[PDB]
C-alpha cells in the first residue's frame, strides 16, 4: 500500500494503528445486506440501531448502523454519495470507516468495531470517570474536531458521550458527525443555548456539547426533569460548574471556558489546545488502555 498519511501528526503507535485499519479495510469491496451475518445489537439511539456483524466476504467483524429512510430513490441516492465522503476521513481520532449503503428502507453505515463501546455505556460501569482519563478524552476530543475542520471543513454537531469510542488498545474516536448535509435535512440534551433558541451552527456549539459532556462523565450523571424545564435551564440560567475541591482547577477552568454562554466568549479550538489543563493532561503518563480493560472487564 501506497500511503500518503505524512499530513497527519502520527507517532508510531499512532501510524502503525491507522495502516493496519487501512490494511485491513482493503479486503472490503462493495457492501450488500446478503453479504452480513448479526452477531449482536451493541446499541441504539432516537435515529438508529447499531449492530455487530460478521462481514463474510472478508470476514472482517464490523458495526453496522441502520438508520430508517423511506424517502424518494434520488435524495436518498444523494445522501449516500454523501457519505463516500467517509472514505476521506483517515485520522486516529475517528472512528474507521468500510462503507456505506442503502437496502429496503434502511441506510447502512459501517466501521470499525470498538470492542470499548462508547463513553455513555463505560460510565453505566464505572460511575464516574476520573480526570486524568477525562484529560486523555478531551485531548482525543478536541483533536478529532480539528481534524474533521481543519481537513473536511465539517463540524461534528453531535458530540455526547454515546457518539465518543473506546477501545482495549486505549484508541478514543469520535462516530456520528455531521459529513452528510442532506442526511441531516432528512433526519437529556447536549445542544448550545444558542442552537437551541434558532443559531447557524459553529465549532463553539460542539465545544459546548463537548463541556457538558465532560462534567457529566466526572460527576456520573447529567448535570442538569420535564422537556421545556430542562431547555429553559441551558437558554436561561448559568451552565453548571464542576463541584470544587473534588476537581482540580485547571479542570474547572477548562470546562468552564466550553460553557460560557456567549459563543464569541466561550473558547475556540486553538485556545482549549493551549489549555493550562490540557497541556497538563498531553504530559501524564495513563495506561487508558489498562484502565478501561479493568472497569468493564475487557481483555
Ligand atoms: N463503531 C462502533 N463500535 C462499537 N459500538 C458502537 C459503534 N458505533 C456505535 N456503537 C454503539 O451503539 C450505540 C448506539 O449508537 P447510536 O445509534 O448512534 O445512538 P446515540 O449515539 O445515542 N445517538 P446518535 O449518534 O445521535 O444517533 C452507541 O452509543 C455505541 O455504544
Ligand atoms: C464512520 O463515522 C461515522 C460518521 C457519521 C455517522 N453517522 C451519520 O452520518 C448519521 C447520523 S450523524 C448524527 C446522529 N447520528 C446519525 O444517525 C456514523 C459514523
Ligand atoms: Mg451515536
Amino acid at each position: 500500500l501506497y500511503f500518503q498519511l505524512e499530513e497527519l501528526e502520527l507517532d508510531e503507535q499512532q501510524r502503525k494503528r491507522l495502516e493496519a485499519f487501512l490494511t485491513q479495510k482493503q479486503k472490503v469491496g462493495e457492501l450488500k445486506d446478503d453479504d452480513f451475518e448479526k452477531i449482536s445489537e451493541l446499541g441504539a439511539g432516537n435515529g438508529g440501531v447499531v449492530f455487530k456483524v460478521s462481514h463474510k466476504p472478508s470476514g472482517l467483524v464490523m458495526a453496522r448502523k441502520l438508520i430508517h429512510l423511506e424517502i424518494k430513490p434520488a435524495i436518498r441516492n444523494q445522501i449516500i454519495r454523501e457519505l463516500q465522503v467517509l472514505h476521506e476521513c483517515n485520522s486516529p481520532y475517528i472512528v474507521g470507516f468500510y462503507g456505506a449503503f442503502y437496502s429496503d428502507g434502511e441506510i447502512s453505515i459501517c466501521m470499525e468495531h470498538m470492542d470499548g463501546g462508547s463513553l455513555d455505556q463505560v460510565l453505566k460501569k464505572a460511575g464516574r470517570i476520573p480526570e486524568q482519563i477525562l484529560g486523555k478524552v478531551s485531548i482525543a476530543v478536541i483533536k478529532g474536531l480539528t481534524y474533521l475542520r481543519e481537513k473536511h471543513k465539517i463540524m461534528h454537531r453531535d458530540v455526547k458521550p454515546s457518539n465518543i469510542l473506546v477501545n482495549s488498545r486505549g484508541e478514543i474516536k469520535l462516530c456520528d458527525f455531521g459529513v452528510s448535509g442532506q442526511l441531516i435535512d432528512s433526519m437529556r440534551s447536549y445542544m448550545s443555548p444558542e442552537r437551541l433558541q434558532g443559531t447557524h451552527y459553529s465549532v463553539q456549539s460542539d465545544i459546548w456539547s463537548m463541556g457538558l459532556s465532560l462534567v457529566e462523565m466526572a460527576v456520573g450523571r447529567y448535570p442538569i426533569m420535564a422537556i421545556f424545564e430542562l431547555l429553559d435551564y441551558i437558554v436561561n440560567e448559568p451552565p453548571p460548574k464542576l463541584p470544587s475541591g473534588v476537581f482540580s482547577l485547571e479542570f474547572q477552568d477548562f470546562v468552564n471556558k466550553c460553557l460560557i454562554k456567549n459563543p464569541a466568549e466561550r473558547a475556540d479550538l486553538k485556545q482549549l489546545m493551549v489549555h493550562a489543563f490540557i497541556k497538563r493532561s498531553d504530559a501524564e503518563e495513563v495506561d487508558f488502555a489498562g484502565w478501561l480493560c479493568s472497569t468493564i472487564g475487557l481483555n
